[PDB]
């Protein structure tokens, strides 16, 4: 997260870190057994780390639980990043408490202008490289579909939205991939892509979660 702020330990209780020997992506806990992330985060040997603040220090609220299965969206295209969404099932159910909690799925899509909270452990620099140890947060508005398409001609599908600031300086970044965009207590987005980070006229692009609620629910119901 570039141009954000320190969230505060366990203030974003649905935020997970995906670990394969090191943090490599974020995710969102949606019930005791399931995490939503980006399909471009797919790999084998995932351990889900819940209750994290400093990802390099055991601070006392963590739950580390291996993934038992991952399900990439059937229509995910890794070239265009269309349908950039994946479900991960935990080998055992998380113990839910104030610091480890699920986030609600939307019942309707969010509109341009809605303020959302975007979070993760990704790069904090738009030029150089600096990875934080503690969870970073950014408050950002959803942008109109027209401004999103204008920023990225030929690249924005109906399964994507933009959020952030056309002026630049404030954005998600590499390492935030797969993490949450939460608006009025609903998971509306997943950190998906952008051109660099926090560049002028290049806002963050996010998977449009409201399009996938039916798929998420039916997948969970049979797996
Ligand atoms: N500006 C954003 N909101 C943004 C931009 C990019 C990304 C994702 N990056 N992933 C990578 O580059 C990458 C991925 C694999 C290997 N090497 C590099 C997320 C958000
Ligand atoms: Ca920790």
């Amino acid at each position: 997260i570039v141009g954000g702020y320190t969230c505060g330990a366990n203030t974003v209780p649905y935020q997970v870190s995906l670990n394969s020997g090191y943090h490599f992506c974020g995710g969102s806990l949606i019930n005791s057994q399931w995490v939503v992330s980006a399909a471009h985060c797919y790999k084998s040997g995932i351990q889900v780390r819940l209750g994290e603040d400093n990802i390099n220090v055991v601070e006392g609220n963590e739950q580390f639980i291996s993934a038992s299965k991952s399900i990439v969206h059937p229509s995910y295209n890794s070239n265009t990043l269309n349908n950039d969404i994946m479900l991960i099932k935990l080998k055992s159910a998380a113990s839910l408490n104030s610091r480890v909690a699920s986030i609600s799925l939307p019942t309707s899509c969010a509109s341009a202008g809605t303020q959302c909270l975007i979070s993760g452990w990704g790069n904090t620099k738009s030029s150089g490289t600096s990875y934080p140890d503690v969870l970073k947060c950014l408050k950002a508005p959803i942008l109109s579909d027209s401004s999103c398409k204008s920023a990225y001609p030929g690249q924005i599908t109906s399964n994507m939205f933009c959020a952030g600031y056309l002026e630049g300086g404030k954005d998600s970044c590499q390492g935030d991939s797969g993490g949450p965009v939460v608006c009025s207590g609903k998971l509306q987005g997943i950190v998906s892509w952008g051109s660099g980070c926090a560049q002028k006229n290049k806002p963050g692009v996010y998977t449009k979660v409201c399009n996938y609620v039916s798929w998420i629910k039916q997948t969970i119901a049979s797996n």
